[PDB]
RNA sequence: GGUGAUGGCCUACCAAGGCGACGACGGGUAGCCGGCCUGAGAGGGUGACCGGCCACACUGGGACUGAGAUACGGCCCAGACUCC
RNA sequence: UAAUACGUAGGGUCCGAGCGUUGUCCGGAAUUACUGGGCGUAAAGAGCUCGUAGGUGGUUUGUCGCGUUGUUCGUGAAAACUCA
RNA sequence: CGCAGAUAUCAGGAGGAACACCGGUGGCGAAGGCGGGUCUCUGGGCAGUAACUGACGCUGAGGAGCGAAAGCGUGGGGAGCGAACAGGAUUAGAUACCCUGGUAGUCCACGCCGUAAACGGUGGGUACUAGGUGUGGGUUUCCUUCCUUGGGAUCCGUGCCGUAGCUAACGCAUUAAGUACCCCGCCUGGGGAGUACGGCCGCAAGGCUAAAACUCAAAGGAAUUGACGGGGGCCCGCACAAGCGGCGGAGC
RNA sequence: GCGGGUAAGACCGCGUGGAGGCCCGAACCCACUUAGGUUGAAGACUGAGGGGAUGAGCUGUGGGUAGGGGUGAAAGGCCAAU
RNA sequence: GAGAACCUUGCCCGCCGAAAGACCAAGGGUUCCUGGGCCAGGCCAGUCCGCCCAGGGUGAGUCGGGACCUAAGGCGAGGCCGACAGGCGUAGUCGAUGGACAACGGGUUGAUAUUCCCGUACCCGUGUAUGUGCGUCCAUGAUGAAUCAGCGGUACUAACCAUCCAAAACCACCGUGACCGCACCUUUCGGGGUGUGGCGUUGGUGGGGCUGCAUGGGACCUUCGUUGGUAGUAGUCAAGCGAUGGGGUGACGCAGGAAGGUAGCCGUACCGGUCAGUGGUAAUACCGGGGUAAGCCUGUAGGGAGUCAGAUAGGUAAAUCCGUCUGGCAUAUAUCCUGAGAGGUGAUGCAUAGCCGAGUGAGGCGAAUUCGGUGAUCCUAUGCUGCCGAGAAAAGCCUCUAGCGAGGACAUACACGGCCCGUACCCCAAACCAACACAGGUGGUCAGGUAGAGAAUACUAAGGCGUACGAGUGAACUAUGGUUAAGGAACUCGGCAAAAUGCCCCCGUAACUUCGGGAGAAGGGGGACCCACAUGGCGUGUAAGCCUUUACGGCCCAAGCGUGAGUGGGUGGCACAAACCAGUGAGAAGCGACUGUUUACUAAAAACACAGGUCCGUGCGAAGUCGCAAGACGAUGUAUACGGACUGACGCCUGCC
RNA sequence: ACUAUAACCAUCCUAAGGUAGCGAAAUUCCUUGUCGGGUAAGUUCCGACCUGCACGAAUGGCGUAACGACUUCUCAACUGUC
RNA sequence: UACAACUUGGUAUUGGUGCUCGAUCGUAUUGGGCCUCUAACCUCGGACCGUAUAUCCGGUUCAGGGACAGUGCCUGGUGGGU
């Protein structure tokens, strides 16, 4: 659930947060961790590329089992549902009869003790992985992938998954969270039940310090800046910039997909706002 | 310890209680009563005189005298008033 | 514009060594409804429930009688009211 | 809104809200209110055996829970409908009635707010008091075909009309306003004003508790007759319609 | 956790727990006011005071970002007193 | 010494003493010591110097940098891309500020020291050969698996009992695509409507048998209940070391609390000395000491975790290893791991205050060497609890096996064998960075006593300094300060500055409010010393005692030590938080929510930034970036994410075009 | 309906012609606007009126507890600032 | 006045069939539009190999796309980004 945290100091008044109740471990699984670090937002030049983002809090990276396919027809027990900062949504931790330990993603509801199965033959309850050819038209499923065994690519919304519409030949239409209708192949694989941690957007960051902390720098704004360093710089006082807003780099607003894409003849229309 | 007489009347130490919605403590009002006016009555109002009590003595306090002091024209101090 | 309602006259009415005005209080006021109110619309049943305290109890079999009336002397000052 | 191919019309797809007929002066719920089905958990009410407890009863200041719609927060959803808002129109004037559209909301989940002509304008519970006409619910019992709103009786809820009574009257009339009993809310002429100040609640909009001054000498209820009605039924007139001829032009 | 309280609650008193860009205040880091200095002790200080002071903190260490470019919690600041 | 404030020695005085002391790193490189001289340098002289001139000085298997491994990142064969140059990045190889392996105390010269000497230890590398003692070249154990003869009432194939449905329409009615018409109505006759008759149906079954196929029953020939000889006759080795391979291990945050110890201190005892120009102390009292390591033993407080057998293909192959599942044994202070600290040895040693002869000062002798109590920021701790913002890698080590194999494993007497380079000095400073012997900056370690909360502050030890111009003069005037009659902001733009409050404990504290605050709001009272309560509460805890899974064990703890607080009585002083240190407060309002950041070197704000929201873009080899390219960021992320822009907590809202 | 108003209608034109809130304010030039509070005296301040030259609702409006080496003003102590 | 970037078409990396549309309702005009397919091309899907270790890369197989896309050259737009 929520807990709103009590005024006691200025800049912890507006601070409200979800409660971690759920969590069983407090270190990670060791066999299954490699190292991370912020990147500082530099590619191998060094110069920036995206702003804003850099410093933080360090972390510590986790593989975890995107490619839901390499174990079949072997059940495994759901040891612990731990929390990984590095990502969104939980990972929770697998027993399987054969002897591996793999995290993965923890559908909504998912609990310990459940049952795993991951296969072309998995039952339809959440947290099974399978082709699409087997999975009913209309169910709700997440972690979906692009391609027969690329790799789980879509859908790792942590509160929000895609929903099935129908199967045509060998694509099927996905009614998915930007609002947006995909023909994607059907050999990709996918798992039934809505991701975990719905209520992570309710998050209230509420201090300058956590934003810091998950990692970001802060935003300089634009009718701010210096006329030299960006469109909307200079005047004295506040002005508009005296023209429609522009990226710092200047492209205003409007579309911007490359269409023509390999994928533009998969995609079948475009997403909407303020219909 | 104190009082003509028991008692937080006063003192020390113990326990945290006592009073409270069958109205505490707070605020405005006003001497109480036998009585006076009214009303068939219950009741309402009210406290002129007389009378039974209370409290007061220029305003605030305190104490002496003795069987008996709130001591009105008894005492002391402080303020006001008037005067030598 | 033609007053039994203004003023003047007469005449009359009530009262009277007092006669009016004013003001306080009771009455009719059952107009705070105990005696002795009402709640559909005239003012009023809360929006409807459970239920603490309080208020109230479906029967007879049994005592103490503290609710009660029962009587006897035993208090209720004087003054005021009622009788002669 | 259409000649960029509208409407219509046919194939397919999407998606949200709501379930006509059953469906009524009917069920239930204490009350708001609640009905397309299926399953899941579950509340309440009633009939016969009357087995058992045995004065446990009633109702309730404060308190606390429930409580239509509108409104507010958070995040989803958002076909239709639709405050506000634009235009078209009538009108002297229309910031409306009407038309085109159309954002809040309307729906989901959790919190909120607690007011309605929240009405049966009637607090709850018990006992008694002539009937007539129906529904639904469950029981029995007999003409007995034992088919059967065939007949009898019973108790629960539910519509209308009616005696006596009561009532200001309209009206109620055993599901009372009747005749009593027990408890609780509430009111004392109309404005002021359910508002100002205050206390409490709410994040708010505001809600709950609840004043005085000054002014008016009436405001209100049921009912009687008029009058009138861009309210209904039945009637009549160069009233209308069909015809001629006319005045409003000129002089007189 | 116990005692009140619910029917479960919720709520409250009591003790424990010690979160906090919480408070006062040294090191450390800053630069608000005044004074002196302004051919100074100093190409920016000294002294009195002055804020934060468990964090968006500071600091050693070594690395990358090169000029119309870098970087820039944005002042036309810094990028070796420029 | 020619000269002497400035140097050497001595006496006193002052100053720092979380340094103005002592160690290092970075850095500098002879500034270290000794000897000689004083032109030049030192802001003056100068015998002195960090001057110059000569000589001397730096001693390591155990400290540090390479032999080791790695992060950020750099380089990069091939490779990819690029007009050239080059840019990328794989395998690899570099890259400390990290991880890995071993040292202590005393003594020593004018300079070095964990390096030299003394004494006592250690851990790694090679080898010895014997004592344990183990095969291959004998052979015993557990099993284990690649071979010939069939079965799952289930149920291939003609049927039976029972259940709902109808393909080749019989019987009956009815509506009538359309045809034949019987009576009436209608425009004068026509069309047409109504009622009915015969079919036909705009809308083709029932009855019965031959045959063939479809749905279950037993059985016929081929499919078993793994052996009957054989072939424990023969090919296999594990020892011992065996990886560019696998697994554990090493291996990790912030904060908080408590307990146990030490460094270290205080008093006691013990030891040695003590007679102080002065009243009184010749020991009751004073001065100084009272230390002692690593390693090797012990393995406590304490922290974490339970023991055997079978099978499992999962860890790129195989595994006795690690994970998993089954049973057996276990909840035993059982077992294992970890582990500061304490006791013993280390140590009959050393050092030691001082005694003696000997002076630029060396040398021999050499007493006591216990206790308690306080106590850390040091250690247990990389631990425990709790939080979200979820907290390196690799190696070494242990262990498991892939490729061998007729000689390795384990200890020890043994004398052998362990590199090179740094090692002097300075190192909050006249030695480094500032052009200087400059009031600046510079990272880590050591952290005494009395007061105090203290790492502030005041005074002091250890130890080092008075940092290089002096002497003399009551003037202005400037700067640093102290005091001031009365008035108290009247100056002045401004209460600028100055003055002022200032601690602890208690009482009581408004408006307002996001129910936290406001709030230390304001304000007030006590505070010194002595005595008593008291030989007080508290902690600690000896002897003794008690008990026992008997030990570094549990109960009491007289004794002893340390000990806040308060109440009463008394007393001195102007004043009792007297020093240093140590909030001015309140009121009304403007802007900004605040912590925060910034114009180094004139502006610290109302600017910036943010936490809140909004709009838009972004379908994943994404959007957008850097890059004439590969490619990298975005992200090893996936619309509850990311980018861009605007506003800026929160509440009411965010109108019209 | 005494007194100054527009609170109603007609004009043009553009798309409309500033709603709530606040308003001589960080915006108000006349201007020291006018009035009242504070002072003996107040061109600053506070509180109102609205004739807003030239506010105004995300280059956000209005309030807002707390915060601030922020701006203005007043008060008691305080003092050689005078 | 240009240019970077973004965007169009033709042309080339370029293949085939079926259909439907034209100027010398039964005789003729070669290209446009669509549906297919593999084989050029892409693949940042998979699995092997170089390899004893290689997420780069090269080759092989298959899988998805597929004559699109990308890329050049000409060209038109837009173009204070320079
Ligand atoms: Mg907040
Ligand atoms: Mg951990
Ligand atoms: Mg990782
Ligand atoms: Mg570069
Ligand atoms: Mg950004
Ligand atoms: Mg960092
Ligand atoms: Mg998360
Ligand atoms: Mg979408
Ligand atoms: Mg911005
Ligand atoms: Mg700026
Ligand atoms: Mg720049
Ligand atoms: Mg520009
Ligand atoms: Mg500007
Ligand atoms: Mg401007
Ligand atoms: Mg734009
Ligand atoms: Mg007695
Ligand atoms: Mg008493
Ligand atoms: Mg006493
Ligand atoms: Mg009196
Ligand atoms: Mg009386
Ligand atoms: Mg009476
Ligand atoms: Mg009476
Ligand atoms: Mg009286
Ligand atoms: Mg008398
Ligand atoms: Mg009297
Ligand atoms: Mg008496
Ligand atoms: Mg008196
Ligand atoms: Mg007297
Ligand atoms: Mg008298
Ligand atoms: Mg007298
Ligand atoms: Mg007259
Ligand atoms: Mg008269
Ligand atoms: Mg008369
Ligand atoms: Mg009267
Ligand atoms: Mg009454
Ligand atoms: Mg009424
Ligand atoms: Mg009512
Ligand atoms: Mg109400
Ligand atoms: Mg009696
Ligand atoms: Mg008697
Ligand atoms: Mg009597
Ligand atoms: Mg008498
Ligand atoms: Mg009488
Ligand atoms: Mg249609
Ligand atoms: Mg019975
Ligand atoms: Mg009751
Ligand atoms: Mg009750
Ligand atoms: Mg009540
Ligand atoms: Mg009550
Ligand atoms: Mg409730
Ligand atoms: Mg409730
Ligand atoms: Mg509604
Ligand atoms: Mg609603
Ligand atoms: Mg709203
Ligand atoms: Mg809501
Ligand atoms: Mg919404
Ligand atoms: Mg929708
Ligand atoms: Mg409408
Ligand atoms: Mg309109
Ligand atoms: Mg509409
Ligand atoms: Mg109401
Ligand atoms: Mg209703
Ligand atoms: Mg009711
Ligand atoms: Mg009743
Ligand atoms: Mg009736
Ligand atoms: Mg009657
Ligand atoms: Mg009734
Ligand atoms: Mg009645
Ligand atoms: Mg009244
Ligand atoms: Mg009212
Ligand atoms: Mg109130
Ligand atoms: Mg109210
Ligand atoms: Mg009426
Ligand atoms: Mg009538
Ligand atoms: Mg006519
Ligand atoms: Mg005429
Ligand atoms: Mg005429
Ligand atoms: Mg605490
Ligand atoms: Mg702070
Ligand atoms: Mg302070
Ligand atoms: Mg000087
Ligand atoms: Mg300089
Ligand atoms: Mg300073
Ligand atoms: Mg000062
Ligand atoms: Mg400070
Ligand atoms: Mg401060
Ligand atoms: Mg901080
Ligand atoms: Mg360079
Ligand atoms: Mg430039
Ligand atoms: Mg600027
Ligand atoms: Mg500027
Ligand atoms: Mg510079
Ligand atoms: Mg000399
Ligand atoms: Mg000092
Ligand atoms: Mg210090
Ligand atoms: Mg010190
Ligand atoms: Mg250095
Ligand atoms: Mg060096
Ligand atoms: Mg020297
Ligand atoms: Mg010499
Ligand atoms: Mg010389
Ligand atoms: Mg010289
Ligand atoms: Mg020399
Ligand atoms: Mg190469
Ligand atoms: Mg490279
Ligand atoms: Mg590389
Ligand atoms: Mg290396
Ligand atoms: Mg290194
Ligand atoms: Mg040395
Ligand atoms: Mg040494
Ligand atoms: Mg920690
Ligand atoms: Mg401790
Ligand atoms: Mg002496
Ligand atoms: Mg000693
Ligand atoms: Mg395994
Ligand atoms: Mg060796
Ligand atoms: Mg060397
Ligand atoms: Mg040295
Ligand atoms: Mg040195
Ligand atoms: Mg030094
Ligand atoms: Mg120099
Ligand atoms: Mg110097
Ligand atoms: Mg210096
Ligand atoms: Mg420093
Ligand atoms: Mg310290
Ligand atoms: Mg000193
Ligand atoms: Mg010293
Ligand atoms: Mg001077
Ligand atoms: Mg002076
Ligand atoms: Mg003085
Ligand atoms: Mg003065
Ligand atoms: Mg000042
Ligand atoms: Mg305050
Ligand atoms: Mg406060
Ligand atoms: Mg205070
Ligand atoms: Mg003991
Ligand atoms: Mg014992
Ligand atoms: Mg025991
Ligand atoms: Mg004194
Ligand atoms: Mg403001
Ligand atoms: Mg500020
Ligand atoms: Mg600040
Ligand atoms: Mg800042
Ligand atoms: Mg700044
Ligand atoms: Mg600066
Ligand atoms: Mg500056
Ligand atoms: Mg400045
Ligand atoms: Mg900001
Ligand atoms: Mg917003
Ligand atoms: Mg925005
Ligand atoms: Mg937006
Ligand atoms: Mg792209
Ligand atoms: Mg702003
Ligand atoms: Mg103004
Ligand atoms: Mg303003
Ligand atoms: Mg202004
Ligand atoms: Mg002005
Ligand atoms: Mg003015
Ligand atoms: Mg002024
Ligand atoms: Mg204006
Ligand atoms: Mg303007
Ligand atoms: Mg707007
Ligand atoms: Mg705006
Ligand atoms: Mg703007
Ligand atoms: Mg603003
Ligand atoms: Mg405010
Ligand atoms: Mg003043
Ligand atoms: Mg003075
Ligand atoms: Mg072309
Ligand atoms: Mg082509
Ligand atoms: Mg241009
Ligand atoms: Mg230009």
């Amino acid at each position: 659930g929520i807990r709103k945290y009590k005024p006691t100091t200025p800049g912890r008044r507006g601070a409200s947060v979800s409660d971690f109740a759920e969590i069983t471990r407090s270190t990670p699984e060791k066999s299954l961790v490699r190292p991370l670090h912020g990147k500082g937002g530099r590619n191998a030049h060094g110069r920036i590329t995206t702003r804003h983002k850099g410093g933080g809090h360090k972390r510590a990276y986790r593989v975890i089992d995107f490619r839901r396919h390499d174990k079949d027809g072997v059940n495994a027990k759901v040891a612990h549902i731990e929390y990984d900062p590095n990502r969104t949504a939980n990972i929770a931790l697998l027993h399987y009869l054969d002897g591996e330990k793999r995290y993965i993603i923890a559908p909504q509801g998912l609990k310990q003790g459940d049952v795993i199965e991951s296969g072309a033959n998995a039952d339809i309850k959440p947290g099974n992985n399978l082709p699409l050819r087997n999975i009913p038209a209309g169910t709700v499923i997440h972690a979906v992938e692009l391609r027969p065994g690329g790799g789980a690519k879509l859908a790792r919304s942590a509160g929000v998954s895609i929903q099935l519409l129908g199967k045509e030949g060998t694509y099927a239409a996905l009614r998915m969270p930007s609002g947006e209708i995909r023909r994607v192949d059907v050999r990709c694989r996918a798992t039934v039940g809505e991701v975990g941690n719905a209520e992570q957007s309710n998050i209230n960051w509420g201090k300058a310090g956590r934003m810091r902390w998950k990692g970001k720098r802060p935003t300089v704004r634009g009718v701010v800046m210096n006329p030299v360093d960006h469109p909307h710089g200079g005047g004295e006082g506040k002005t508009s910039g005296g023209r429609h807003p522009v990226s710092p780099w200047g492209k205003p607003e409007g579309r911007t997909r490359k269409p023509n894409k390999p994928s533009d003849k998969l995609i079948v229309r475009r997403r909407r706002t303020g219909k």
